[PDB]
């Protein structure tokens, strides 16, 4: 069974001063952590050990929202990650948590939606070999690092912010890899920006023809948690949706039952201290 | 002013969780800063630069990391716990000795407030000489709060919590001003019948005594309820859009610091060198120039 990491990285001055009391992955995206996003992810792809690597000032912060996972049938397990050098260590660091696993790479400001999504993750964690990259159709692929892939989803370029895109797809911070990643992450050589890049991890696993893409197109959301601006756009459109359709987007409690990690009595022990909230009785909702 | 200011960030509940897990609810962003700059800015606009902040034993050393002693600001800020929340009227028994023989101000943790007249009407009320000033705004819901009714001449003429059976729409807002008698009559007050030491007993004791003054925030002047994750993003797009649409700042500490003459220009600036990434510095940067 495949193995998740979750990768939360340095806040950055950029949200100050919200972020001088709180992470960044820690800021409410409405009523819930963001990093109940990115995990919420790994859950729905069927994932249920999960790695959190965060900062060293951070990673404590994580464990305490977080625990172990036993409430939700899952077992979370925690490491740090000393300097930012880099989104590839993710691989070096959580060597001995991957073992001889197929693995998956979130990163933790990365809040997807979509009807579709679970199905699609399923698939790609149904691929018996290789890497998938998971590309967003953008308006503007010049912002973003951009894939361009073939008709049956090979991918055939990655590059970054280009002058010239060669599709309309940007690459997510989403990524599954089969037994080679760890390997494939050690002969990484630092970039023109000082770091082990995802991109030329990805860029082995292209070069050995290895490499698919799975699009998301129409009736998918991905949300930029990169501004002040963003963060409140990204609330407006999780609480509409939830207000509007009578779903929640990443409630792992929701997910961890309707995937039977947990059962009724133990969703009903979840709810009772959030009862006073429209996210514990949308749970006692389903529970009746 | 010797006015000397608390404010009291107790204990937030579970009502907002599963985000109140990991951050107090003073802590969390309402749009780009923490909550607790919106009451502190509060304080600093009447006047007050000395400021206890009353939390709890697991949050009061995250607050004193994200505001320290307030010296950068010009002020000098305090800090005491309350270990159990009591009452809003243990503020002024937990801060006995912070408070002396000054008039105080107390302001809730999770009250935010706009008015483009606010700062004339908090000094206003720092300038009464005796007896206390209560706010009153109106609501459509009078039975979830403390409500006044008042002669027109400021006078209130009764103030009950939470009632059934609500006397007017005006509801008592989480700022109350104080001279010398708060902290004895604060000592007084006994459990209430929903078994709190209430400042509504507080303010009861001041109208008994014809002391109580009300001043009314009317049309133009906003009371955010934080109570609800629905109601927090209301507060959120309500501030993102005075300052998005409207140029307007809200509860920015730095720009109040200086523009009431507490640090200089130099002092400013030294401020914004590590905060010039975001929207935030650019502002002090654009109003420096």
């Amino acid at each position: 069974q495949r193995k998740g990491i979750i990768l939360a990285g340095g806040s950055g001055t950029r949200l100050h001063p919200a972020t001088l009391a709180i992470s960044k992955q820690l800021l409410p995206v409405y009523d819930k952590p963001m990093i109940y996003y990115p995990l919420s992810t790994l859950m729905l792809a069927g994932m249920r050990d999960v790695l959190v690597i965060s900062t060293p000032q951070d990673t404590p912060r994580f464990q305490q929202l977080l625990g172990d996972g036993s409430q939700w049938g899952m077992n979370l397990q925690y490491a740090v990650q000393p300097s930012p050098d880099g989104l590839a260590q993710a691989f070096i660091i959580g060597e001995q948590f991957i073992g001889n696993a197929p693995s998956a790479l979130v990163l933790g400001d990365n809040i997807y939606y979509g009807h579709d999504f679970q199905p699609l993750l399923k698939a790609a964690d149904a691929q018996s070999s290789g890497a998938t990259v998971f590309a967003y159709h953008v308006h503007d692929p010049e912002r973003y690092g951009v894939v361009q892939f073939n008709a049956q989803g090979q991918a055939v370029s990655i590059e970054e912010k280009p002058k010239a895109p060669k599709s309309n797809y940007a690459v997510t911070g989403l990524y599954f890899y089969d037994q080679q990643v760890v390997d494939i992450a050690k002969a990484v050589k630092p970039s023109a920006r000082g770091e082990l890049e995802i991109t030329s991890v990805n860029q082995a696993y292209m070069q050995q023809g290895q490499l698919n893409v799975q699009t998301m197109g129409r009736g998918y959301a991905w949300l930029d948690t990169g501004t002040h601006d963003s963060l409140l756009d990204a609330s407006q459109f999780i609480a509409t949706l939830e207000n509007r359709q009578g779903l929640k987007v990443a409630c792992p409690e929701e997910i961890a039952w309707r995937s039977g990690w947990i059962n009724a009595s133990q969703l009903e022990a979840l709810v009772q201290p959030l009862t006073k909230n429209g996210y514990g009785q949308y749970l006692m909702q389903i529970l009746k």
